[PDB]
């Protein structure tokens, strides 16, 4: 949930419903709706960073996020659709 997202600074660069710096969380949700192991995939983007899927500004690695927290954030975002 978004208390986790706040602690881990996700919810400045992102918003649920609309693009800020990073894409809207509900857009991530809809894009990967049918990706399998989408949650592992998104925890991995969250921990190690992302480049070029949504724009030319990359997401740096979120090095202080735990695996469990990255997985919980990814699961939460997936439920957003
Ligand atoms: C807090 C720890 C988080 C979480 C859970 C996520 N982010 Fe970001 N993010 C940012 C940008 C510019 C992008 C697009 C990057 C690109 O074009 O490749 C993203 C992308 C994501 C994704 C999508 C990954 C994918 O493969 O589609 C996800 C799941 C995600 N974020 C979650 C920008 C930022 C930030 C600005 C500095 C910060 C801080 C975060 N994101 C933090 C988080």
């Amino acid at each position: 949930d978004a208390d986790l997202a706040k602690k881990n600074n996700c919810i400045a660069c992102h918003q649920v419903e609309t693009k800020v710096v990073g894409p809207a969380l509900k857009d991530i949700a809809a894009k990967y709706a049918d990706k399998d192991d989408a949650a592992t995939y998104l925890a991995g983007k969250i921990k190690g960073g992302s480049s070029g899927v949504w724009g030319q500004i990359p997401m740096p690695p979120n090095v202080n996020v735990s695996d469990a927290d990255a997985k919980a954030l990814a699961d939460w975002i997936l439920t957003l659709k």
